[PDB]
Formats: structure tokens, C-alpha cells, sequence
RNA sequence: GUUAGCAGCCGCAUAGGCUG
């Protein structure tokens, strides 16, 4: 049994559902909601994540704290009432590694030249993921990327985005 | 199906993982 609370995207025609989902997830991340005890799941995920973001936790989920955390997005969301669920679908984030990323790390670790690395990776294409994803702007790394979500076994350990990590 | 699919770290790894 997990305590769950649901965030439904609402009245978002001007910006799009995926935009609101992206800002909700990033705001929860930036404000420290995902402290390792809170997971995230997406009940209406089919090919994108859907229009509902559900937080789940063993400890209490507080509607007041959640609303104040998202107080710059309340016009685009409806925060539901606390519930509880038996089996929650859990997710992890799959990362793609470009050829340039791999070549640069090879140069650092193997101490080889650029053309040596290009030859060693000459038949590498790059990960092309089609899973549902949420666009994320990382401040510390200065990058925008597509956070691909893959259904996983519930490890009961979660990262700063509410996604399962190995324990 | 979002105009996005990135930058890094760990690792022998173009296995896997993690950071944001």
C-alpha cells in the first residue's frame, strides 16, 4: 500500500499538456519533493506520459504542501485528493549516449587521439529511443534533454525525479 | 505522441549503472 496523490493537467491548450507535465516535474524536482521517499507514476501513459502525474509514498502526501510547491502552475493543474493504491507501476529514466559523447570520454580515459577514437567508434550510430519522455532543462548541467521513461521493477529507492534507481 | 532525443560521472566496455 502506497499513499498516492494525483496532478491532472487542465486548461492547457495554450501551452500543451507535455509542457505542463515538464514544468510540474521540474518544479517538484527543484523544490526537493523527490527526496528519495517519493515516486512518480503516470496512470494514462500510452505513447507519451499522459495528462496525469501521480506521486506515491509510504509517508504522508500533503495536498497543502504540494499546492504551495506548484503555486506558479495552479491555473494549469488540478490536484486531487489523497488515495492509496496496492500495486503502482514504476519507471526509470533511460539515457541516450551520442557518438560525440562516447568519443570524448574515450579520449579522456584511453588517452587516444581524435581520429583513433573516431575509428574505434566508426560503426557506432547512437541510441534512438522511442519511449515516452518528458523534456527537462537541467540548470547545473546547462542542458535540455528528453527524459525517456521505461517501466521497471519497483526498487523502492527513488532519485530526484521520483524514478526508481538500483539499491 | 512533446521540435526534444543533451552534457557528464562510474566502468575494460560502442554491457550495465548513476548524476541533472
Amino acid at each position: 500500500m502506497y499513499n498516492t496523490i494525483s496532478i491532472t493537467v487542465v486548461d492547457a491548450d495554450d501551452v500543451g499538456v507535455n509542457f505542463v507535465v515538464s514544468k510540474v516535474l521540474s518544479t517538484l524536482h527543484n523544490k526537493g519533493i523527490f527526496n528519495g521517499e517519493v515516486g512518480v507514476t503516470f496512470p494514462r501513459m500510452d505513447k507519451n506520459v499522459g495528462d496525469i502525474i501521480t506521486l506515491f509514498s509510504k509517508t504522508g502526501v500533503d495536498r497543502k504542501v504540494l499546492t504551495s510547491t506548484l503555486n506558479t502552475l495552479t491555473d494549469f493543474i488540478h490536484i486531487g485528493k489523497p488515495k492509496e493504491a496496492d500495486k503502482v507501476k514504476t519507471y526509470r529514466k533511460v539515457d541516450t549516449k551520442s557518438k560525440g559523447k562516447l568519443i570524448r570520454r574515450c579520449i579522456k580515459r584511453k588517452g587516444v587521439s581524435a581520429e583513433t577514437a573516431e575509428s574505434l567508434y566508426g560503426n557506432y550510430k547512437g541510441e534512438k529511443c522511442k519511449l515516452p519522455y518528458i523534456v527537462v532543462n537541467s540548470k547545473s548541467t546547462g542542458q535540455r534533454f528528453s527524459m525517456f521513461l521505461e517501466e521497471c521493477e519497483n526498487s523502492e529507492k527513488f532519485n530526484s525525479y521520483g524514478l526508481c534507481i538500483v539499491s
